[PDB]
């Protein structure tokens, strides 16, 4: 209890193998992320997931807080993730931003801090800024630059990890080549369920101690216009809902114990406190080899998050196959 | 360093999923036992498997509390297993094997307990019992009776879990079947690598919430006439020191990797400081999809301890297909 499952990432801090995703679509109130974390802490999840953009670090900062005050976890035993919109990017803007995000959160540190999107945008205060003629107002910033911030911000202490998300093979590679570069990404975070279950790219982080972390590994928010509201939903797939019924699971459990077997770092995000502890089960039972290539058979290429609307330049990180 | 990978047992302890082995040949000095679990423990092995059967844990238990009271590390943070050994098996004798391992440990408790070999021999204070012409002298007893004296020694408090060693499925079931069951087995022991990779096993075990814990994963201690001295040697096959190169690292580093991907604690013994280190380094990259259907190519239904001594009683677990 006192103990649980973590992964040694490449500069020798550990995450926890399941996270709390806390991104929530905009028509749900605020008292709700701060509720829904403190009862993710309580049902044993010590790893968090936010981000600037998501509008919730005052109340996720609020939450963690509030359990270590009365006496739930301690703070070392909490990993709390925060990201880099990309109207920060340049390099001038990073710590800035972090010191923004740990002013909300009133933390001294998080545990990790990721560039959330390869594609920049102008500076200011518009998370999208546009033109007069409603066009986002796209940034040219050498990312090589936005990560020499990011290991400054490490070598501060406000991030102990660094790493990236929605990166795609080309752009790893960008960071993995930089000249003089200093701390690797400890993972890239992207999209990851069994109807993407992302075989090629994972295989390239293992290659290089990255580890990939999978959101929207229940399939998303489905929040629109960000999801199709006809995509396939993927926790109705029937291969996943006989598995479930033969353990006497559910689809998210298997959908999220599949990727604790592959080597992916999980995030769940549900703000109902029956599922916050229904997920937690992940780690009560185990898939089969066959059950784990049955799962591998339902990769489909569907992507629920394409993000499109920042498709254009070449950083954009989904037209390259992987 | 406070931090360290952990599987979830069934019965809800956390079993470290890398522990060191103390088996050593007759050849060996005890001396070299305690000297050894103290570089283990100062590498960072959090988990230490020994036995009454090894002859060792006078020399392990003054180990660990050596490092304890150097304040290296606290019992809490250690992971120590023992074996019931086969003059053992009555019930009437379990606890008294158990109170005579904890007195030569002088540890208060064990964190598991293992039946660790299914056949029984006859009572008394020899290991190996023999006759007037130097053949063993087997004992008929009622496994499903041991594991109850099994069960007990946890209710006392003197095992935190218990589990078994070198059973098969049959063994297993019927231990799971048996009617008033109250702890099932956490683990089931065994010998395992990439010659003979268990995957019949392993998949039940899985499918029973039991964890599959490997042994001779490094191909073995290769002793005469335990082991064939014609079976190939693990370390030197092709595969293997291929993906070793590939990642500047160790056959045996590789070995070690492919049972923590494939969800199965591993243990690996070494009495020479530089190897334990370096076998600590299993943490510290992953192998892709593509060496992990490599190495389990490499199958090949080579068991280096058949045992075969014990051959005859219908408990001998090797006979059946698994
Ligand atoms: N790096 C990035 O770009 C990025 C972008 C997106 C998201 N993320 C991170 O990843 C997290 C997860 O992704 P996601 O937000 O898209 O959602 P997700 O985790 O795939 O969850 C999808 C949905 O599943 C539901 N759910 C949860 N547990 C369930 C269960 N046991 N049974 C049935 N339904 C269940 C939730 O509803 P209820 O709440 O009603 O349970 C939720 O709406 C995010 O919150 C965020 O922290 C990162
Ligand atoms: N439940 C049971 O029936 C059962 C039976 C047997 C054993 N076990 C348990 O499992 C443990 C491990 O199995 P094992 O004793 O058969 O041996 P093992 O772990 O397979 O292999 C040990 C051999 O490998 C060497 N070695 C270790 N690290 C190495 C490296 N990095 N590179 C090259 N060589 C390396 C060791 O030599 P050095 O020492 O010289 O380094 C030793 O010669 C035992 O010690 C015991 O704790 C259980
Ligand atoms: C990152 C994000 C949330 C998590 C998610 O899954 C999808 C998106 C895409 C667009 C972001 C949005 C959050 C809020 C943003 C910044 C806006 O105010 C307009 C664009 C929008
Ligand atoms: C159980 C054992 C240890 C670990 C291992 O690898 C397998 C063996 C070989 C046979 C056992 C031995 C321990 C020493 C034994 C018990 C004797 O005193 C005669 C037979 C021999």
């Amino acid at each position: 209890d006192s103990k649980y499952q973590c992964v040694k990432l490449n500069d020798g801090h550990f995450m926890p193998v399941l996270g709390f995703g806390t991104y929530a679509p905009a028509e749900v109130p605020k008292s709700k992320a701060l509720e829904a974390v403190k009862l993710a802490i309580e049902a044993g999840f010590h790893h968090i997931d936010s981000a600037h953009v998501y509008n919730n670090e005052e109340q996720v900062g609020l939450a963690i807080r509030s359990k270590i005050a009365d006496g739930s976890v301690k703070r070392e035993d909490i990993f709390y993730t925060s990201k880099l919109w990309s109207n920060s990017h340049r390099p001038e803007l990073v710590r800035p931003a972090l010191e923004r995000s740990l002013k909300n959160l009133q933390l001294d540190y998080v545990d990790l801090y990721l560039i959330h999107f390869p594609v920049s945008v102008k500076p200011g205060e518009e998370v999208i800024p546009k033109d007069e003629n409603g066009k986002i107002l796209f940034d040219t910033v050498d990312l090589c630059a936005t990560w020499e911030a990011m290991e400054k911000c490490k070598d501060a202490g406000l991030a102990k990890s660094i790493g990236v998300s929605n990166f795609n093979h080309r752009l790893l590679e960008m960071i993995l080549n930089k000249p003089g570069l200093k701390y690797k990404p400890v993972c890239n975070q992207v999209e990851c369920h069994p109807y993407f279950n992302q075989r090629k790219l994972l295989d390239f982080c293992k290659s290089k101690d990255i580890v990939l972390v999978a959101y929207s590994a229940l399939g998303s928010h489905r929040e629109e216009p960000w999801v199709d509201p006809n995509s396939p939903v993927l926790l109705e797939d029937p291969v996943l809902c006989a598995l479930a019924k033969k353990h006497k699971r559910t689809p998210a459990l298997i959908a999220l114990r599949y990727q604790l077997q592959r080597g992916v770092v999980v995030l769940a995000k549900s703000y109902n406190e029956q599922r916050i502890r229904q997920n937690v089960q992940v780690f009560e039972f185990q898939l089969t080899s066959e059950e784990m290539k049955a799962i591998d058979g339902l990769n489909r290429n569907v992507r629920y998050l394409t993000l499109d609307i920042f498709a254009g330049p070449p950083n954009y990180p989904f037209s390259d196959e992987y």
